């Protein structure tokens, strides 16, 4: 029994929506190939419930899924099972706009009308790129794009695979663009601080053996090249640090690489014992300039 | 276990889609201690606009409305019908024949007028309570769902009932009876049909009787008595007693001929399933199975009068 109990209607609608659409798709054959129309397609459901099932859901709401066939395919290409995805969203209200599913596997980010537009605009080339790199990429993994209507107000959402681990606590996260950027006096307050270029560069730092250095750098190259060719820019490399010892005070440093896809063990002959999480993000907006600049600044944190 | 909702008509795919959709949603809704007054004014409504998506069987654009869904779920429970079974009977394969049957012949789906839907609403409170206090023991139609489908901006109303006929045993002759002094016979056209719906003069003209035996006859007549008094209580008139006759020997032979053809238990049924079914008296000529229930009670020389005339006639139908 799914109640879709959530601290917010919007969330309940979200949960109801992912549930409804995944189920509906389970009735749609997996096609031999995507077609041009699949990139212009959507599903739209409008609910109007008089005196019925109001305990958690609004009586009236709308839910629109963009390009369901394309995103279902992406899901499979990223090695994600539809039923798992559905359960991640619906089993328990997602939590804290930038949300996470209760199990921390998927990030749910609110975006704007033009974000959704930019997404339509790159979706075919992004799909094609994912195919060609066999899913092996530091780019965001777009799992679904939705538009909710709750109380007459439209809200757009994009679901990605979480960059950070879903079980290993992060102790320090960085946000790198490779180009005047430090963290703010107010931002430096809370526990989960988000540093920028300066704070890390000036701080001094990431040891992932050569084997990892090569792949990573190799993956980052083709990626930002693709981004450049899209005339896209303004993206950052989210970096997470999980120092194992600080965690010791079901084991530590232990993770499932099929789930924490961006995770990386520290090198044996290295200083401290850590797991790094690293991926690109926020690419829905000099570009070639930006790429090499970006690519250069990231090659330098890898002993 | 993909469900394509494939069907000869788009109306049917939407029906399958709708029953499937509502039943699943209901499965996420707790089962209440009792029903609350509004449950009787309640409805669910979903509108679909798919674009360039999921178009092989469903239309891209349709509406589906379920009336008083908390009540009909409860009516299902009280009739010993599990929701998953109901769902399965409607969605596993297209209904077949405006008058449909589920592919497995358990449920009848009737296309009704707006008036009819209005009348289900008027009588719904009292019908439920009547079902509660008779524990589901009644010759009345057992209502399992009421729906409004919209395809092509055209609205179609449907009521689902339990089939009066068996879902397996063949019927070899049926009657529609009222007991109205007005001559009721089957048309020369009806007669030429494969399984004509005969009527009173016909039944009487044929010396037809039904040998069910004492215990059966009493339980039947007792149901009929409260049933038609209930109907008289409401304005309700003009309903009929559907009478289907199954010939056991004839079936056995027909079955036999069926294998021979194809190749190129007996007179028995489950009372929990063929709910209106009675075996003939050990002392009847032919070994038969009868199916008898009230139908067409959705329409408001009077009612009280009608009940009495209806009651007397039926009770004289058997031995
Ligand atoms: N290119 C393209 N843009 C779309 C499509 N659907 C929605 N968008 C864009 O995304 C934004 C949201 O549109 P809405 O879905 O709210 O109608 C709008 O800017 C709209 O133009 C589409 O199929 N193709
Ligand atoms: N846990 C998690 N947080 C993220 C992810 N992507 C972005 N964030 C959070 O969002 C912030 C970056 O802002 P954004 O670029 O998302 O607007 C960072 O502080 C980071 O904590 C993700 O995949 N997982
Ligand atoms: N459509 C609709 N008809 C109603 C409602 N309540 C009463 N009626 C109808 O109004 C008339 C009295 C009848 O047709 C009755 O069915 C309602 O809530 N909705
Ligand atoms: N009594 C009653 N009648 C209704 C209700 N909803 C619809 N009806 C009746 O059923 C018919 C169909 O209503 P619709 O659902 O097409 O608006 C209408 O003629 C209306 O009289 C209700 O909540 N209560
Ligand atoms: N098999 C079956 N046939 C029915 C049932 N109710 C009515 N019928 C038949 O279907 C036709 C339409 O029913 P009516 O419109 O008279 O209620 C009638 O000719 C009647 O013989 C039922 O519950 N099961």
């Amino acid at each position: 029994v799914k109640l879709f109990r959530a601290s917010e209607p919007i969330l309940s609608v979200l949960m109801w929506g992912v549930n409804h659409t995944i189920n509906e798709l389970s009735n749609v054959p997996v096609p031999v190939m995507l077609m041009p129309d699949d990139f212009k397609a959507y599903s739209k459901i409008k609910v109007d419930n008089h005196l019925f099932n109001k305990e958690n859901l609004p009586s009236r709401f709308k839910f629109k899924e963009y390009c369901p066939m394309v995103f279902r395919n992406l899901r499979e290409r990223f090695g994600i099972d539809d039923q798992d995805y559905q359960n991640s969203v619906t089993r328990s209200a997602p939590i804290n706009r930038f949300l996470t599913t209760y199990d921390r596997r998927f990030v749910i980010k609110t975006v704007s009308s033009e974000d959704v537009a930019e997404m339509h605009n790159i979706l075919k080339k992004y799909h094609q790129f994912i195919v060609e790199c066999h899913g092996n990429t530091l780019l965001p993994q777009f799992l679904g794009m939705y538009r909710l209507t709750v109380d007459g107000v439209e809200t757009y959402m994009v679901v990605t695979r979480n960059v950070l681990s879903h079980r290993l606590t992060v102790h320090r996260k960085y946000d790198l663009k490779g180009s005047a950027r430090e963290a703010s006096d107010k931002e430096k307050a809370k526990d989960l601080p988000t540093f920028k270029d300066n704070d890390f560069l000036n701080e001094g730092k990431l040891h992932v053996g050569e084997e990892s250095k090569k792949n990573f750098l190799e993956k980052l190259k083709r990626d930002v090249e693709f981004l450049a060719q899209l005339k896209i820019m303004d993206y950052s490399l989210l970096v997470g640090i999980h120092d194992v010892d600080r965690a010791e005070q079901f084991g530590p440093g232990e993770f499932d690489p099929s789930v924490d896809v961006y995770a990386m063990k520290s090198h044996e002959s290295s200083p401290k014992k850590e797991v790094y999480f690293m991926a690109i993000i926020d690419i829905l907006t000099n570009p070639e300039q930006y790429s090499k600049r970006f690519n250069e600044f990231m090659s330098n944190i890898l002993t």
